[PDB]
Formats: structure tokens, C-alpha cells, sequence
DNA sequence: GGTGGGTGGTTCTGGGTCCATGGGCTG
DNA sequence: CAGCCCATGGACCCAGAACCACCCACCC
DNA sequence: GGTGGGTGGTTCTGGGTCCATGGGCTG
DNA sequence: CAGCCCATGGACCCAGAACCACCCACCC
């Protein structure tokens, strides 16, 4: 912030005036604490004297380096003294192979940026607001690796219906045992009474191939393989998993499977911000359905929603809370559920939100979440974990997702008996805020595609005494999803509540 | 291979004797055959008109680009028309920013090898072993992503006292578990009457370290997820590392050894080939007891062998089998063990 | 016959796996390979883009024009990408004045071939027995 | 002074944790810190390597220099990699011709302050409360006059 | 404006001990 | 036989030692 | 030597349909 | 009550168009 320039230029000042040195060796420290406090906030810290390499390999040595998590260097500092012209010594300097990507030329006198081989900011020093600017710029830079698993993500978004064919092939040719054929309709009956009254074999067919899916991507791109060993849905679906892929069988899918997962894990592991990595959960939640099963991504409504609606969402909430009620999101009693949670982008950019000292209490018992399919459950458990280790510290298995059919929640979640019970603390509990964003759906394309969106018969029953009830008009469109999600959302806020939905 | 170049000769003087064509884009057809096929072996493979950036954020085409399974270009070929003086041509497109990575600028008569914006060689276009030496200088350059693989394991090294350090931490937790300390009996008592009747629990514990170690990079440098749970003695030993390996305990480890694993995690998976993981399987086979147990490293002497050696010595054997008994290394029935494999 | 109709397949899978490209521009090489090689193999060979001119005059250019020992031409060769309707853009290419004589109009699933003005045969390229017979008969037919 | 070095711990995992090295240039980044923000609230300021003279020599030049308001140099430090043994690096610093008027010989888990002419106390710099009390002395050491 | 000392990394390279521990006497 | 006598080669470190990189104080 | 023209790839940007399905009512 | 009328707004996608890179014939 242009809090700490101004802080620089007073140690600038305090150099050449207690010690009055006008060396290098001494007129550089100031710079050195500014880039560090900087960096110490984007994520990154600056190394002094890192010996690199040249292009000719003439060991060099930037006075600094933006090292990050994984070691790599993000950008650059040459600080030289402040009476040496800097744009010849810049020239100079680059001839034995100084680097050229991201680096700060500073003379305690003028800080230039050669970003690319490109001067971009020449900002004379003790600068009131362009000084600032030029350390967001470089703290702020895509590193050429960014760019390439941006590539990579929409390679895979192209190539997942030719990966998907493998894992399709895979699932029918295990229906030929008598393990597989046993444990996939015991599958179905339990999930008979918890998300799909009408759970098809061929739903948890599908259930089956996003599991696996799923499983190879969380412990590579994300590294996270512990999470199907703790998540309880994991585990009551590997039971039906590991009935098929089991040693030879599983081998085989895995290396069928290496000639598309390959590229994303080699582009996956050179990014460490997780914030990055978030735009292919993104991805791969909407693209799935699109080349496997768009029958589910029609009643669903599976969409993701941009940062920016659900950002400027949270801030409008906490400051109605002081307005018409009396409190600020981290406070004690601000319960806030969000039906429809999809990748999450509504806890997680909550937690962002909240401070780093009562966001223990908050994310333990005050965030809830509420999911049906279960890629996106998976998803969106696993982005909260992350997003906690991001912010807090210490991963803490989110305990507060449920897989239920809101609208029906009013023996639902009975998939696992953890899940029953969290849907169950989560409906004793006194919700004060309710936000999300709930499917727009509400009728077919042609009437023989056999499509219609589930017959809530509980929620819709309060529609037709409310909603519906006075609506006179010939026809009757307020049975659509936002409505029915509505409707449950008015009934579940006790007082004192503000509901914040965005819909059609 | 000067044979694989043999062709190429002909192939050039053929597409302009069965055609009566001189220019580029049709001439370069025996090229990139050539490439292509020398590439199928060394593992790459060529694929043409990749429309790469560069810097400045212009589009350019190189005529092939050699890349890997990991889709990662390796190197870069280009050729212009025989009238065209490739040396002037040569700065022309390096303007474009075509890449300085490994580039074959490469006209009918003359081909030129510029590797890190050097020109290695410039070999003319009649001469086999030219081309085919300067092909496989091509063809034998170590990315960027090996030289930083390379940095990685030897920081590993001086990082495996410290890792090895939050590893005993973790099995001391575990000493302290009365779940592990009954499961340790049984091992101990079962490796000691099945590998050597002198064996201790601290040797049980350090095992356990070697499982829990290997564990690590193996489900994620080697991805070989599965070989944990398909190996006889990883899943005797599954039942050591479940005990302490389980929900919160197994976070906080695995957490604590991550920012070991990162560097070398990050570089194992911009490389494919198992050569270079074969080096890291190395190191790991000698550092670990190097900074753990050097009292076992003498009574199993544990020292990796010079690769050369084993070379020879693979090409001695089948010429003295075959001369004393006449039978092949291939010939079905010569069995070879291997006692101390390492 | 067969084995180098199957080779042809495989350069094609590695192109879209090494390189993930499915665009012709990268995927043509797999079958220049194959054209060239057959060709050889039955004396003749595979000259590539050489420019023809129609009777109205445009200057066309097949990707392939295999060419015999006089410099004169017996066949030629058009791929078009994976990703469109095949029998729509033969026509978008004969419109143009494109060769009638014996050009074989080949996306990577279909392979059609033309003489004098109709469709010979037309064969999943993926049937290794099925495009063996295909470019057999392209490769003899004579003037 | 017990929350500041409890915090001069944190950025010396930092040096090892993102940069991955142990050379004694990096490493020198957590203590320079520590040094110069505790010297600012009591006056002082460390103004870090300026060249001092030696008696014997044409010059030398320590790493740390603790000059006053008034330019005047009252206290040094010379920091020190973990791969040279400490003990011997000082006999090594104090010939050449190195002050001893008042130096932190710090090496980045141990640290001595040699005051005017002979060792105080050795501390260890993992104990907070340890580093605490000598640096204390290093910044309440003043001259005779005053 | 050079230009060497002076601090620090860095990578070669030349060169070299006391003493375990079985067996054969052996009283 | 036990308790003395007599052999007889040994799965590496490391202290300089150049030597360079950066850079400040002194001759030019 | 330029240059327009063939071949192919890569971004933008503009621009818009019949028909599902619950209520309300004759009958 | 049960057929029989009367509404009423509906979670994208794909053809051109501009334009760009690369090389070839053809003016120069
Ligand atoms: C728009 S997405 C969720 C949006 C989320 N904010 C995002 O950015 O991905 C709608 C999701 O609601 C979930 N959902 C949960 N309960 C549901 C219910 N009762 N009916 C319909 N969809 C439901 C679906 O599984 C689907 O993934
Ligand atoms: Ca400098
Ligand atoms: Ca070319
Ligand atoms: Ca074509
Ligand atoms: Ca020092």
C-alpha cells in the first residue's frame, strides 16, 4: 500500500542521515524491508543474493528474488546506488545475462520496471501514488507458468468426452461380475430415500465414474488424496468402487487415462496459489455434465456463478445486518446457510471475507452447505478445506456440507448416517442469513425429451397456498425452481433474517 | 543413425527428380520425415504447425515442434527455401520471436543447430554423419525442466536429515499410541523371524520411516498410487502406517514433510521419462540411511553401482555365453538372479 | 497392405496425445507419411501442395499430387479437418476447379474417392482391410 | 522485544521455507530486520554494512553498524553461516581487525555479545526470552560520559 | 575512471590410519 | 581348552585451493 | 522486391423460437 | 370430475466477419 512507500522513503532518509552512507552496501536496505513487507502480503517473500544462472551461465546474483512456495522465482530486484545512471548500467548490467521477466532496476533515486524485455513504469522514486503502482504491478505479475495451466485447462475441456469414453468403457465391461452387479443395486436402494427417489442403475453408474474421476484429479492436480479417505460419501461409494477398480483393472483405466490427465498435472504443479487452480474445479464441474450426461446439468441448473455477483452479494448482506437488525457477518448467531452450493464460490469467498481471528467459531458452526449432486459436493468440500488451510492454517475437515434435496430436507441424507445427522444439526440450528444462487429451470426443450424438473411435493404445497394462491394468472409459472428455492428460504428464516438469492 | 539419413539423401534429390519442384513447402517433406521418424525412438514426436506465442505476444508457426507425452516442446524445427541464404533468414524469424529454445533452421543445402541462441553447429545437407550428428545433438538436450529437476535433488539431499527428523516426531506420536505399540510387536516379531533373528524395534520404526517416506513420493513424484496397496511387504506394512496415518495425525505429517516434497514433487512432474526419477530412487536409496541409520549403511554396505559398468558387463555376459555354451542372454531358459539388487 | 494402414493410425493418435492438436494442419502428416511410402513401394511417390491450374484458371493446390517418373500427374490428395461434415466440403473444394480425375476427398474418419466425376468408394479409415482396398484401387488406378 | 523476536523467528523459517538456502547472505535478512526495528524505538538505528577502519588494514567492513543520531558508531554485527563453527570464526574476525568496542557474533541458533573488550553472556537465539535479555544490553550499553 | 582488497560463495582435488578378530598354539 | 600369541588389509572426507562475483576505497 | 492470393487458424460479436403444462370451466 | 379450453415466458450457440501467419506465383 502506499502506506509502506511512504515508510521506505523515511528509511531512505534515515540511512543517508544516521549513518550518512551514500554506498551501495548501505543506500539499499530501505527498498529491501519495502519489497519484503509487500511480498510478505501477496504470498511471496524476496531472497537477497539468490546465486542464479545466466543465459551464457555466468552465475549471477540479483540482490533479490520473489521466491514462492514451491521455490520458483516470480520476479526480480537490482538495486545499484543512487548516483550511477541507471538506463546505461541497465544495458550493462543485461549484457552478462541479468534477468529480463519481472526486474526492479533501482537506484535510491528511480525504480524502472523491464518487464518482457519492456521498460513498462519509470517512476521516479518518492512518489506519492505511481511508486504504490509500480509495486502492486510487480507484485500483481502472471507468471509464464499461470498462462499454461490456463492452456491446459481448456485443452482438458475439449478432450473430456474422449477421457470419459475410457471410464464409460470401464463401467460397463465390470457388469459382467456378480460383486459389481450386487453392491451397484444395494447402491441404488440406499439412495432410494436420501437425493433420488427415482435413483436409476444408470445413476449410480454415473455416481461411480465421477468418484473416479474425481479421485485421480483431487490426489494429482490437487494433491489432496486424503479427502476420499475421510469424506464419508467417498466411502460408502468406493465400497461399489473397489469392486471393479482393483489391481490389474485399475492399473489399466489409470494409464488409458495418463494421455489426457498428463498435460494438466505437468502445468498443475508449477502454479501453488490455490485461487488458481479453482478455475479447473470450475471447469470440470460444468464441462462434465456437457459431455456425459446433460439430462442432470438441465434440472440441476449446474452453472458456476462469477466472483464479482457473489463478492458484491456478501458485502450488501453485512452492511443490512447493522441497518435493519443489529450485528456484522462475524458475529455469534449470524448462522448462514446456502442451499445450491455448487463449487462453493459462496462459502468460500466468505471465508476471504471474514476476519482471521473469529473465523475459527464462524467456519466450525456458523457456515453451512447443501449439495445433490456429487461432483459438486466434492468439489465444493475440498475447495472450502483448501480455502481454510489458505486463510487459517491447520487443514480442518469442513464439517457442515450435507448431500440432501433441499426442498425435500423438511430420513433424507440417509447415504451415510454422518451426513443424515449433520442435515439434522443443520436443521435444529436458528439460520440467519440465507444466500446462493438456485436453479432457473422450469420446463423441458420438446416433450419427448422426458424432462421435468421433480415434483417437490412438500415446498410445492406452500407455493400453491402462497405464491400460486394469489398469482389469478391463466397459467402457472411460479413452480419454477427459484420460486420453489424461495419459498424454502422464506420458510426456513425464523426473524430477523435477509434472504439474497440472484435468479430469473 | 546414418542409415535412418541414407534415406534422406534420396528422398531430396527424389521429390525434386519425380516432381520438377524446388520450393519449400514441398521439399520439406523428406525433412520431416526424417525427424518424425528419428523421434518415434528417442521417445518425442514431431508435431507440425504449432501455433506457439512468444514474447511481445505475436503468433508464429515453426515448420515442426518436437514434443513430449507431457505436450512440453523439447525443440523446434524450421526450414526456408534453398535460394533464400538461410544465415540472413535466421535473424529474420528470430525477430518474430521464434523460439531460441533448440531451433533447425534448415535450407535444401545447409541445416544450422542453434541451441540457447547459439548456433552449435551448421552441417551441410550432403554428408550422412553430419546430419545425423548434428540431429542427435538435437535430439540429446536437456530442458530447462531437467537442469531444475537436477538442482531439486540435490537440495532433497540436505533436506533429508530435517524431513527424516519430522518422520521420527510422527513414529514417536505413534510410540505412544497403544494401537501402534501392539502393532509394532507383531511386526517386529514377524521381520525378525522372517529376515534376520536379530532385529529391533527401533529397526521396526525405522522401516516404517523408509514405508511412510517412500509412500509420499511415491503416490505423487512417481504417481504410482497403487503399488502401496498391490506389494506384499507395503500392505504387511500398511497395517504400521494406518495406526498413526489416519484422519488429523496423517494431515498434520503429511502437511509438515510438504514443504520437503513440493521442489521435488513440482519437478518429477514436468518430467516423464523414468531415467530421470531413476536418479531420484538413487538418492533416496543412499541419503536416507546416510542421515539415519550409517550403522545399517555399513552392514548392508548400501553404494549404487556406475551405470557404465553394468553396461559392459551386460554386453560381456551374452558374448561369453555365447562362446562357452552358444546360448543367447534371450534364449529362454538362462535364468538370472541378481542377489544383492539394490 | 494392411500394416502400413494401420502405422497411418497410429502417427494420427500420437499427434492428438503429443501434441493434443485434432487440426489437419498437424494431423495430414500421418497420412503424407502413408501416401508417400504406399506410393514408393508401387513405384511413384507423393509430391506435396504442388500448385495445379483449373480450365478457368485458378490456382488450385491439392495437399498431396502423387507424380510419376515423366513429372506428370496420375492422382491427388485433399484432407480436410476432423470437424466438419465431410460431403459438404468436397463440393466447397470441386467448386473451386478442383481435379476430378482421381482425388481423394479424406477427413479423418471418411475417405471418399473420385474418378472422372463420381464417388468410387467410401470407407471408415478407422477398418485397416476397408482403406487397404480403398487406396489400392486409387494408387492403380491408370489413364 | 518478547513479541518482536517471537516474530524474527517466523522470517527465519521464511528464508529456508521460500527461498531454500542457507547461505549466510539470505539467511542475514531476519536478524538485519530484528536489529533495526527494536534500535528504532529506542533512537538508534542500524545502518547495515558501513566500511569501519581498522587499526591494522586499510579498511574493513562489518555487516551491522549501530550509528547514532549524531553519527557516531556505538556497536556492530557480523553475522555468520551455519557451516563455519562460530567460536573460530571470531578469533578469525577479531585478528584480521575487527572492533570489539561492542559486536553481535551471531551465527543463527547461538549468538554471543563481545562488549568492550570481553564476552557478556552466550545465548541461544531459539529461546525468545534468551535473545531477549542480551540484545537488551546491546542496546543499553552506552559509553563512560554518559 | 579504473582497479585492487575484501567479503563471500563454490567447486575441485590431492592424498592418506591405527587396529579388529580368527586361528594356531598351549599350559 | 582356554587364554595367549600372530597376523595383515581396511565400501571416503576434506582443507585448502583456486577462483570468481560483487562492490567500495584508493590511484589515475 | 513487394504483393495479392490460396490455404488454414483464431478471435469476436451479433442476434434470436415454437410449445410445455397447470388453472379455470363447461358440461 | 373430467375433458376441454386459455394462457405466457422459456439457465445458449453458431454462423459470418475480421484478420492473421505463411508461402507461392507474379508482377517489379
Ligand atoms: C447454480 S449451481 C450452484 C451455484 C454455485 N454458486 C456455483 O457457483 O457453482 C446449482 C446447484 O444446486 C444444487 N442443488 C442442491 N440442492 C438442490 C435442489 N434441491 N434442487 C436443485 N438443485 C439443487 C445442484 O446440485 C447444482 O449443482
Ligand atoms: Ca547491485
Ligand atoms: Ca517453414
Ligand atoms: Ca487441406
Ligand atoms: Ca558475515
Amino acid at each position: 500500500s502506499l502506506q509502506l512507500v511512504k515508510k521506505f522513503q523515511k528509511r531512505l532518509e534515515d540511512i543517508v542521515a544516521y549513518g550518512g552512507t551514500r554506498n551501495e552496501s548501505s543506500v539499499r536496505a530501505a527498498f529491501q524491508q519495502l519489497l519484503s513487507d509487500w511480498a510478505e502480503g501477496s504470498g511471496l517473500r524476496l531472497i537477497t543474493e539468490v546465486t542464479q544462472k545466466a543465459v551464457a551461465g555466468n552465475n549471477v546474483r540479483p540482490d533479490g528474488t520473489l521466491k514462492d512456495s514451491l521455490q520458483q522465482s516470480r520476479g526480480y530486484w537490482e538495486s545499484k546506488d543512487e548516483a550511477d545512471t541507471l538506463d546505461d548500467e541497465i544495458q550493462k548490467k543485461l549484457a552478462k545475462g541479468y534477468p529480463r521477466d519481472n526486474i526492479i532496476f533501482e537506484d535510491s533515486r528511480l525504480a524502472v520496471l523491464m518487464q518482457n524485455g519492456e521498460e513498462v513504469q519509470r517512476v521516479d522514486m518518492g512518489d506519492a501514488g505511481a511508486l504504490a503502482g509500480l509495486l502492486k504491478l510487480f507484485f500483481e505479475f502472471e507468471p509464464p507458468q499461470v498462462l499454461e495451466f490456463r492452456k491446459a485447462v481448456d485443452h482438458f475441456k475439449d478432450e473430456m468426452p474422449h477421457l470419459l469414453k475410457i471410464l464409460r468403457e470401464a463401467a460397463d465391461a465390470a457388469e459382467q461380475k456378480a460383486d459389481y452387479r450386487g453392491e451397484r443395486d444395494h447402491f441404488v436402494e440406499i439412495a432410494k430415500e436420501a437425493i433420488n427417489p427415482d435413483f436409476s442403475p444408470r445413476d449410480a453408474r454415473e455416481m461411480l465414474i465421477q468418484h473416479i474421476l474425481t479421485g485421480d484429479l483431487f490426489t494429482s492436480v490437487f494433491d489432496n488424496a486424503q479427502y476420499h479417505e475421510d469424506n464419508n460419501i467417498a466411502q460408502q461409494l468406493q465400497q461399489l468402487a473397489a469392486t471393479f477398480y482393483k489391481g490389474p483393472v485399475k492399473r489399466d483405466i489409470a494409464e488409458r487415462t495418463k494421455r489426457y490427465y498428463g498435460a494438466i498435472q505437468a502445468a498443475a504443479a508449477q502454479i501453488a496459489d490455490h485461487h488458481e487452480k479453482q478455475r479447473f474445479l470450475k471447469a470440470l464441474y460444468e464441462n462434465f455434465y456437457r459431455a456425459y450426461n446433460p439430462a442432470g446439468a438441465e434440472r440441476l441448473g449446474i452453472f458456476y456463478t462469477p466472483g464479482e455477483i457473489v463478492r458484491f452479494m456478501i458485502e450488501a448482506t453485512d452492511t443490512l445486518l447493522e441497518k435493519h437488525f443489529q450485528k456484522e457477518l462475524a458475529d455469534k448467531g449470524v448462522e448462514i446457510l446456502d442451499p445450491a452450493t455448487g463449487t462453493g464460490t459462496f462459502i468460500t469467498e466468505l471465508i476471504d471475507f471474514l476476519p482471521k481471528a473469529k473465523l475459527e467459531q464462524k467456519y466450525r458452526e456458523e457456515l453451512h452447505c447443501n449439495e445433490l449432486a456429487l461432483l459438486p459436493y466434492y468439489i465444493a468440500n475440498l475447495n472450502i478445506e483448501a480455502t481454510y488451510a489458505q486463510k487459517m492454517g491447520r487443514y480442518e475437515e469442513f464439517r457442515n456440507i450435507v448431500l440432501v434435496d433441499t426442498l425435500d430436507n423438511t430420513l433424507f441424507g440417509s447415504v451415510t448416517a454422518e451426513n443424515l445427522e449433520r442435515a439434522k444439526r443443520q436443521n435444529a440450528r436458528p439460520v440467519r442469513v440465507i444466500i446462493g444462487n438456485p436453479p432457473y429451470r422450469a420446463n423441458q426443450a420438446n416433450e419427448n425429451d422426458n424432462n421435468k424438473n421433480r415434483e417437490y411435493k412438500e415446498i410445492d404445497r406452500r407455493i400453491k397456498a402462497t405464491y400460486v394462491a394469489a398469482s389469478t394468472a391463466q397459467k402457472t409459472k411460479l413452480y419454477d425452481m427459484y420460486s420453489r428455492f424461495l419459498r424454502w428460504a422464506t420458510d426456513r428464516l425464523k426473524e430477523d433474517g435477509i434472504v439474497a438469492f440472484v435468479s430469473n
